[PDB]
């Protein structure tokens, strides 16, 4: 039948879902690895033993143990990113959505869920895949990887938790789409690896690493890069807070193998419970078990590897939204609510960029608090805000990606970049937070295009675009199918803003405040 | 005889001046200290010895020795602030305009000419002190002091060049007008000394000195303060200087004795020549021999002074000029020119923020880049012109006087701001130049006024409000008339930091001037440089 698929470790059958008056195949929970449980906790995954039978793919599968957020109980801006299946270490599987009929060797994309390496899930109601693979005609995956201390515990030297194992989940979730997509309808020479936050800094990482540059064709950046302040520590970082956590949870810690085998004895949500004990600063925006710099997934610093152009040479397809912060104020910062304006004080604002840069000495305190404030108006509220939203999504999202996408069109095949600025008509956040880090995604998947979701009709119409030119990105190495969205190039540096307006060309996307994050201040902090 | 005056020190003879179709009494060249020459030179200033008979006094003395402009020969623009009477060491003199008939006992006003303590004379077109004492009614004392080495040659330690002479030389100007200008008609309990450029840094360091204190009342600076980067050295850098002009000229250098009767033989000439091999660094907008930090005119750092609240309390009325870097600029960086637009390259840019920010480091210079550019438009011509000028204008000028005022304020009497931005009509400069620093003088000294000198009947409208503001001010300790119907000059007080623009339109009234760019120059920059 469609449904029955013969895979290289075995037999699976899927199931057939209704998509907008019609339907496709789905093929839910496909294991790609052996449960990383017991003793294989905090290790390199093992391939998925072959298994006699056929295997039932017609449920979700369970989602890792994760810290679920409590903040807002019951309300679903939140809530939409919370875990919606049991949680078990038993989570390394993925999710394919086939078109009908079965395609033929047709375009790939997977997609990488994103939560700052702490959580994440591949079950989340806007990251059903069914919209995107029946409108473009794609073979749609979702893979998942073990997060927070779970995927990231980084003791280098032992072999019991070495590290960037969460990354290589991913990796072998990608060997997988590459040994078996083809018996899906999907061509294996033609992925494009996709994703959002971390996901989208996992997809700027497997472009830098060797051990995952072949998997995969192209590559889409949603939101994040992998230079990201918050995406990486080195390997004396990393084992400073493994041994962090040791010390939280009363273990021996004379050696690696002693530390380990005591994290192991622990049941998940213990090791959760004191997972944010081990961050050397009180900040926002930053996440404590995540990838590391060892030399082996990593072959040397991201900077390096970007100056030499040692990555992986091919087209890329990135941006940002235009208020990446809001979320991660509301959450840490003081003055700010999701039951008011939350206009900002004076006070607030310089305890604000405390939390927002927690590395920066005063001096470049002071910078910073400089280059962001109106001293005309400096106890403006709406600007203390606004200029505080700022310095977090410029920070932590904006910079970052546009420092790597001038260092990688150096060496690259074809950049092209963009800025989401739409906010949501339906949106359940309040209007000062803005257009949301993580809410351009309900449009790449699709979900304006069904009706009782409540999206204008011109918000279908910018969801279809933002998938057709996703998805003729992926299968030609350019959005565009022969208003033209240019390339990004080193002259120009051109982008365009994407929103429910007619596509309007830009340039220079946050050069000014961009060159203060990128080089003036790296090159402060270094002098002082 | 209206005339003829008997001073403390001995007679005086002036002369009757013609005025817009009316006469007044001046009285030039009258001599307040011994000629400071021979084994004088580098001294402080000893009191002129009375002499017996009638002193002429009905012409200009001569201008102190002094580096002359020769950048563009011929030009009224630049010639106009050049010595425009012989030269000579023997310079110490000052030039009264008196109303005639003579007042009882009114309103005193000096003017301490500036030109970064290098250049400079009293006797200046511009300077024509009878337009404001005719039409003000006032007495206008102006007077002249020791410029270059001969007036701050600082070998500290040593009592033959302590330093601050000409600073010292301003003091006695002063005391004289002290002991003198009653019989003038003027009253000693209500003078103003008033200056531009170096000579607000003059006024200002009058009014943090001890010595100078009791010999004014209030004080009016424009375009210059004490605490600007240029005005001062330290004592160690001033001996290096001192030390580094000897070597320039095949000096012994064992002592300060032999490197100061070294000197002395020098002809004057044979000093300017080499007075700019001193300096630090190729810069603009930074003069040699300046005022130094001693411990004696100025008994602690300026900033402490200033911080402690050890000054003179009283009022003072401030402000500056639209455009005050263009003129340096244009002398000294690459892509400016008075036959062009003057529009710069992003290369020529680079290397005028190093020019015009000499001592900073490399981060230092980096941060005034990324504070002046528009990385957007970052090769337009006109905006890095204009970039540049703020940067020299705000860093030299503007900052230092927003860091002066704002401290002042919090323990003087009266605080009066403004902001000069109204670009003469009949101007010499080109267009791209602005409101340049210097400009507004001859509105002060009411030259507008003089029909032949082709300015518009609102631009004499101007310089008579201007005048009255500073004449008023001068009484009163406040520019604003009682009563009057016009539109008021509010005070500047901490918490509203008021001031007025200057110009032909109605008045109009801003709040913290140019905050944004002096929080730069005055609160993070210095931090910067100082973590290193
Ligand atoms: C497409 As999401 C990377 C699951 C939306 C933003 O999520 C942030 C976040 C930021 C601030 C407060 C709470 C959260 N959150 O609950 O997920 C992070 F970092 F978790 F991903
Ligand atoms: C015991 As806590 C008060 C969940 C440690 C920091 O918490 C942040 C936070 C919360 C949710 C997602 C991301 C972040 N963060 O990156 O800092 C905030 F916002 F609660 F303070
Ligand atoms: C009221 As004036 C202080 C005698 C005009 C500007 O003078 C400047 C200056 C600035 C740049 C180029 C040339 C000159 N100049 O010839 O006097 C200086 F040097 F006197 F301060
Ligand atoms: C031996 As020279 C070329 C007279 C020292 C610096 O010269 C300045 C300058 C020259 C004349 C008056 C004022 C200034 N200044 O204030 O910097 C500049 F700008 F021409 F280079
Ligand atoms: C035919 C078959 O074996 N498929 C099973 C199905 O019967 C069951 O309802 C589902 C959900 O638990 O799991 C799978
Ligand atoms: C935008 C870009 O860089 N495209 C290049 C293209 O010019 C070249 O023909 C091709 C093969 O080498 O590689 C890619
Ligand atoms: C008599 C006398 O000494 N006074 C003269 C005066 O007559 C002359 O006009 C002026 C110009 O040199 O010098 C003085
Ligand atoms: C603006 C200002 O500070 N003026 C003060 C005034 O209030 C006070 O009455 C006077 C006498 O002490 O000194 C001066
Ligand atoms: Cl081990």
């Amino acid at each position: 039948s469609e449904l029955l698929v013969n895979t290289k470790s075995g037999k699976v059958m899927g199931t057939r879902v209704p998509v907008l008056s019609s339907h496709i195949s789905a093929f839910l929970g496909i294991p790609f690895a052996e449960p990383p449980v017991g003793n294989m906790r905090f290790r390199r995954p093992e391939p998925k033993k072959p298994w006699s039978g056929v295997w039932n793919a017609s449920t979700y599968p369970n989602n890792c143990q994760q810290y679920v957020d409590e903040q807002f109980p019951g309300f679903s801006g939140s809530e939409m990113w919370n875990p919606n299946r049991e949680m078990s270490e038993d989570c390394l599987y993925l999710n394919i959505w086939v078109p009908s009929p079965r395609p033929k060797s047709t375009t790939v994309m997977v997609w990488i869920y994103g939560g700052g390496f702490y959580s994440g899930s591949s079950t989340l109601d806007v990251y059903n895949g069914k919209y995107l693979a029946y409108t473009e005609e794609v073979v749609l995956v979702s893979l998942s990887y073990r997060v927070g201390a779970f995927g990231f515990l980084a003791l280098h030297g032992s072999q019991e938790a070495p590290g960037n194992v969460g990354l290589l989940d991913q990796r072998m979730a990608l060997q997988w789409v590459h040994d078996n997509i083809q018996f899906f309808g999907g061509d294996p020479k033609t992925v494009t690896i996709f994703g959002e936050s971390a996901g989208g800094a996992s997809v700027g990482m497997h472009i830098l690493s060797p051990g995952s540059r072949d998997l995969f064709r192209r590559a889409i950046l949603q939101s994040g890069s992998p230079n990201c302040p918050w995406a990486s520590v080195s390997v004396a970082e990393g084992r400073r807070r493994a041994v962090e956590l040791g010390r939280n949870l009363n273990c021996n810690l004379n050696s690696d193998e002693e530390l380990i085998h005591c994290l192991r004895e622990k049941k998940p949500q213990e090791l959760i419970d004191v997972e944010w004990n081990v961050l050397p600063f009180d900040s926002i925006f930053r996440f404590s078990f995540v990838p590391v710099i060892d030399g082996e997934f990593f072959p040397t610093s991201l900077e390096s590897m970007l100056n030499s152009g040692n990555f992986k040479k091919t087209q890329i397809l990135l941006g940002v939204n235009k208020d990446e912060g809001s979320f991660f104020l509301l959450y840490g910062a003081p003055g700010f609510s999701k039951d008011s304006e939350s206009k900002i004080s004076r006070e607030d604002f310089m305890s604000g960029v405390k939390l927002s840069v927690p590395h920066a000495n005063d001096l470049g305190l002071d910078a910073v608090t400089l280059q962001y404030t109106d001293w005309m108006d400096d106890n403006n509220g709406i600007k203390n805000r606004d200029g505080l939203d700022d310095i977090v999504g410029d920070h932590n999202v904006i910079c970052p990606l546009m420092h790597f996408v001038n260092k990688y069109t150096k060496f690259g095949n074809g950049t092209y970049l963009y800025f989401f600025n739409h906010r949501a008509s339906n949106l359940v956040w309040p209007e000062w937070m803005g257009v949301i880090h993580g809410y351009e995604i309900e449009f790449v998947f699709g979900l304006p295009l069904v009706k009782e979701l409540n999206y204008t009709a011109e918000e279908e119409a910018l969801s279809r675009r933002i998938m057709h030119y996703w998805a003729t990105f992926a299968k030609t190495g350019n959005p565009n199918e022969p208003s033209k969205w240019p390339l990004f190039t080193t002259k120009e540096q051109k982008f365009i803003d994407l929103n429910t307006e007619p596509m309007k060309v830009h340039q220079r996307l946050r050069v000014q405040m961009c060159v203060f994050w990128n080089q003036f201040l790296p090159k402060l902090l270094n002098a002082t």
